[PDB]
RNA sequence: GCCUACCC
RNA sequence: GGUAGGCUUUUCAA
């Protein structure tokens, strides 16, 4: 009996035809939030795969699961544990039309706290249209009239219209009614325009004029010196400027002063390149003490995947798709590839014993997240940050056969990077590490198996392998199967307590993992 | 092959 | 359509 046989009637085949579980719908909604399905799988096309997911999350609407979905979606969103919003906000689009009534009235309700910026909701509209009313048009307004006049002319003036949807469409749409003097001038300058309202017009409320002004301002004077001026009193950011401007020094000098993290992370290579982010200046030195800040990094729900996109991409020097080139400062570099391990919610050392095993096969070359960071480099980096946490960890990789494991504990993540660079490849052997583990009477009571659960080689199944090594070794060794895709595969037994299916790149995983090792 | 802003 | 920034995919002041 080997995997290209059913250990169960439970069971079913992969992609490569041997036999694995499928994963509880609820598991693979998290599986889909934080991986979604561009790109697909190594063996699934992106299409079908969205499909596949799709009729899992009806799946659980259709047996009542449907409010635990979007309190889920609404939890992943808010702690911001998914890399990218597309599926979660995908999730609450369809949650938004199910049958059930009582799923879709908490779908519309969550809304305001899932769609924290225009662009969020902009996605979330367009989805439903792939896929008004009163739950829409109620829902819509809410996300205004129960904003602050000030912070919404910030939000429309930052994000005027996304993906093809301005706050013009949505307003006419919703038919939206003001609910304050300060809410009806943002109205009036969306809808109509500045000159409109400028023409048509409390200390709060010339609070709100003053701004708009400012914007309006920013982008008809030619002066520098008065848009750096506005830049400091309103706060104003990088999408409030002409692009005429963005080629500036001293624009983005200003525009540093107070950038938000997300904007800061993605124009590291700009700014290094104009020369704002010189070696040696003050200016590096005050990034590199944002990006390593971990409570900012937590308000500003920095993601660690981006984290990882904007390192591989910031120390190549040049873009992927962009088109210029920068000297990459290597305190940047240092600063990043630290602030990697602070953006995911780090939790208390519980001192088991962990053998952590990477999926280096040839499918774990699978790109994610329609990024250039392939399976094989993400599992390698949530590896060393379990590692890092956990001292007593030994990590190994594996395809068909044990490799020698090409990163330790102590390497920087883009040098771990490279190095899962010339080693991913082969077929997949998912038992390798329970098996080496009895083979090197090497103890461990957690095996964390970073992989996308497609084993392929004829050897016994992966769930026999622990259990013949519990067996041997006389440890109750459980084990946390971390998925690197949204197929709905796993190498873990549902009727087994020790085995536990969790999700890779959700920021929250150390928090499951943990809690499972410490039987809760 | 894509995102924005400006003019038209 | 013309022009200009960027692509670390859409820039979460939070
Ligand atoms: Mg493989």
């Amino acid at each position: 009996m080997d995997q290209t046989q059913p250990l169960n009637e439970k069971q079913v085949p992969n992609s490569e035809g041997c036999y694995v579980w499928q994963v509880s719908d609820m598991n693979r909604l998290r599986r889909f939030l934080c991986f979604g399905s561009e790109g697909g799988t190594y063996y699934i096309e992106e299409k079908k795969l969205g499909q596949e997911n799709a009729e899992a999350l009806l799946r659980l609407i259709e047996d009542g699961k449907g409010c635990e979905v979007v309190q889920e979606i609404k939890t992943f969103s808010q702690e911001g544990r998914a890399a990218k919003q597309e599926p979660t906000l995908f999730a609450l689009a369809v949650c938004s039309q199910c049958s059930d009534i009582k799923t879709k009235q908490a779908a519309f309700r969550a809304v305001p706290e899932v769609c924290r910026i225009p662009t969020h909701l902009f996605t979330f509209i367009q989805f439903k249209k792939d896929l008004w009313g009163r739950a829409l048009r109620k829902a819509v307004s809410d996300w205004y009239n129960t904003k602050d006049a000030l912070n919404l002319a910030m939000a429309v003036t930052k994000y005027k219209q996304r993906n093809g949807w301005s706050h013009k469409d949505l307003l006419r749409l919703s038919h939206i009614k003001p609910a304050n003097e300060g809410l009806t001038m943002v109205a009036k300058y969306v809808s109509k325009g500045w000159k409109e309202v400028q023409e048509a017009y409390s200390p709060e409320t010339e609070k709100v004029l003053k701004y708009l002004e400012a914007t309006e301002r920013v982008k008809r004077t030619k002066d520098e010196l008065e848009i750096i001026h506005l830049i400091d009193e309103y706060r104003l950011v990088r999408e409030h400027l002409l692009t005429i401007h963005l080629k500036s020094k001293e624009i983005w000098k200003s525009l540093l002063q107070d950038m938000p993290l997300t904007a800061l992370l993605r124009n590291l290579g700009k700014m290094t390149a104009d020369s704002v982010l010189a070696p040696a200046s003050s200016e590096v030195s005050s990034v590199c003490e944002r990006l390593t800040n971990e409570k900012l990094l937590k308000k500003a729900r920095i993601h660690p995947f981006h984290i990882l996109v904007a390192l591989e991409t910031y120390k190549k020097g040049h873009g992927n798709r962009g088109k210029l080139r920068w000297i990459p400062d290597t305190s940047i570099v240092e600063a990043l590839d630290n602030a990697f391990y602070k953006s995911f919610k780090l939790v208390e050392p519980t001192g088991k014993r962990f053998l952590l095993a990477i999926d280096v096969s040839a499918s774990m070359n699978q790109r994610v997240l329609g990024s250039i960071l392939n399976a094989s480099v993400v599992a390698a980096a949530m590896c060393m940050l379990v590692a890092r946490t956990e001292k007593d960890s030994h990590m190994v990789a594996f395809s068909d056969e044990m490799l020698p494991c090409p990163i330790t504990v102590n390497m920087l993540l883009h040098e771990v990077v490279e190095k899962m660079s010339d080693i991913t490849m082969g077929s997949t052997d998912c038992a390798l590490p329970m098996l080496w583990a009895q083979k090197t009477n090497t103890a461990a009571d957690i095996f964390i198996v970073f992989t996308d659960c497609e084993t392929n080689v004829e050897d016994v199944h992966p769930a026999t392998a622990l259990k013949q090594y519990r067996e041997k070794m006389g440890i109750p060794a459980k084990l946390i199967v971390c998925a690197m895709t949204s197929n709905g595969f796993s190498i873990a037994d549902p009727d087994d307590r020790g085995m536990l299916d969790i999700c890779g790149f959700d920021s929250g995983a150390l928090d499951v993992i943990r809690n499972f090792t410490l039987d809760l």
